RNA sequence: GGUCUGGGCGCAGCGCAAGCUGACGGUACAGGCC
């Protein structure tokens, strides 16, 4: 995976997370 | 209403050289099934 595949793909996990935490 | 993918090009940090990266840009953009 490339930076971005990775950095796009963090970022799902990333935000929705972010909805768990702030949820 | 939900879910999945990804290429930068940018600012930073390091080296006889050769290269790489930031739960960062980017909750972007570009495209997906009912």
């Amino acid at each position: 995976d490339t930076r971005q595949a990775r950095r796009n793909r963090r970022r799902r996990w990333r935000e929705r997370q972010r909805a768990a935490a702030a949820r």
